[PDB]
């Protein structure tokens, strides 16, 4: 009936139209060491995050899942200030980034101690049921991530702890796949350890342009997310035109009850400000929270996708996922 | 004539007896994501660090260089509290850990922007000449580190930025070597880029037991540090007996004006508390700040090392290094 948000429990039936994957804050691990030249300006960051929440509200969004990993600048008290300023429901996560771009030294060391998987499970349970730090905010999802072409031994510790925690709590699992790989393997691995496919979203599936790969993942009964609309030319990503082509193939095959859409925006960057060089800057110009509603959804409608199917992806699927 | 400490400038002639490499706080990258179960307990941490400082003071130590990297939990404000409570001179560092167990994702991304080396130089210069974050504290050394068997292209960016910053400021460079490798390569690369060997300490040289490797490094005119006394059977370390054997060969060759000694202790660990499993726990039992003075130094004297040589390593060499 309920899901934990940054403002406490909200009835699932009230989530409404939802973006399954956006970041209000995000930092690449190591941003903390650039604090002198990259200090966190709370007021301007809150202003920029509140504006991003406003743009989402302008298109009917009532709920955002922000799955920023623990080691990438997750800040639940900050998310709570965005939610209270805007009325947006925000669901945050507990979990670590994948080994390639995460901060693995700490839990790699706890492997040596022999307690890592159990420590991670303990962290998951505490943040799902008690609260994150002293904020009193519980995560509503477990975030998992794997590397390109491989679910590493480090990553598999988190996958096994997440399956253990889901059995105890019923929590939703959201994943990150790297460069269109390991979607089927992630689903198989979680299910083999007892995870509920109806409570799993395999993320970044738009990174693969082969519908056979998607159908193989969807056969496990899980949700998949085309959650990187607007990201072109970077992190190995395909174009939006390719995303739409792949998505249309699945929707015309009747998979609408298993698909959700998002942008994976980073609305405030942690660390030192930057500007993208001119090759990437142009390719990335549609990477913002209005892109699905101004550009992508109209293109899907012009391809014949009906309102009922869009409502299933944005409203029905997140309601079913969290209940 | 001055060096920056966590309390401000101190005359170099007043540093006195020095430990060149100890950590009051330290955390493996990723400890920040374990905040719920691994919160920082300042008071007990300050008490533990202060008791560590008081044990050092009982053996004559007046100054400690704490080179905790920026991405490993460096906390200059905390160090100032240890220094104010105890009267110890504490010199802190600016720098990042090596790629293998550091947090490279952030400055790896800035290499894509094409600004990484220049941003790191800017960070070094700000923290050496302006202040760290809003603490008003300046670093007194630049910390560099390389991986096992390689100075990676990521690491080389910091080496080049450090050489550039040293030319501007005259700041001392302290390095980490991994598992007894890259000593000569570090000295050669730094000198290639204009660094001053009289201002460089190649660290963890005790990780290599071949005196020819040390002599190869010493030929560059740099200092070397036997700075991991007490660490046995972890991170590839040799035994203290092997350290003493290597050190004795070098001292009998007349190298005392290039050698400094330390433990590389970690007196308060960041993140979740732990206890070492019992194979490592026994090998590591002498890893504390009194080990050099209770065990190692008496063993050196029994092998004929004179007080004048010990005073050169602990007092004369730090004074020459920082002036
Ligand atoms: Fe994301
Ligand atoms: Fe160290
Ligand atoms: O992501
Ligand atoms: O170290
Ligand atoms: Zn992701
Ligand atoms: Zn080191």
């Amino acid at each position: 009936e309920m899901v934990e948000t940054v403002c406490g429990p909200v009835p699932v039936e009230q989530l409404g139209k939802t973006l399954i994957h956006e970041h209000f804050l995000f930092g690449y691990p190591g941003f903390q060491g650039d604090v002198t030249r990259g200090t966190f300006r709370e007021d301007e960051s809150l202003r920029v995050a509140v504006e991003a929440a406003e743009k989402m509200k302008r298109h009917g969004i009532q709920t955002v899942v922000d799955p920023t990993p623990n080691d990438c600048g997750r800040n639940p008290a900050f998310l709570r200030r965005v939610a209270e300023e805007t009325g947006l429901n925000i669901i945050c996560a507990t979990g670590y980034c994948y080994e390639g771009e995460g901060a693995p030294p700490y839990f790699q060391f706890r492997r040596l101690l022999g307690t890592a998987e159990d420590d991670i499970y303990d962290m998951f349970m505490a943040e799902l049921t008690e609260g994150i730090a002293d904020t009193g905010i519980k995560a509503g999802v477990i975030k998992l991530a794997s590397s390109k072409g491989r679910i590493t031994e480090y990553e598999k510790m988190f996958f096994r702890a997440a399956a253990r925690a889901q059995k105890e709590t019923g929590a939703v699992i959201i994943t990150h796949t790297q460069e269109g790989t390991m979607g089927p393997e992630q689903a198989a691995y979680l299910l083999e350890h007892g995870a509920d496919p109806k409570k799993i979203v395999i993320g970044h599936m738009c990174g693969n342009t082969d519908p056979d790969y998607h159908r193989k993942t969807l056969a496990y009964g899980v949700y998949i997310a085309f959650d990187r609309f607007g990201i072109q030319g970077m992190v190995g990503a395909p174009t939006d035109e390719e995303r739409v082509r792949t998505l249309l193939a699945l929707l015309r095959d009747g998979y609408e009850k298993q698909i959700m859409l998002s942008h994976n925006t980073v609305n405030v960057w942690l660390g030192r400000p930057f500007t993208l060089p001119e090759p990437f800057a142009e390719m990335m110009k549609n990477w913002h929270v209005e892109h699905l509603f101004v550009n992508i959804i109209p293109a899907l409608k012009n391809e014949g996708i009906r309102d009922e199917v869009l409502e299933q992806m944005f409203i029905g699927n997140p309601a079913a996922l969290f209940s």
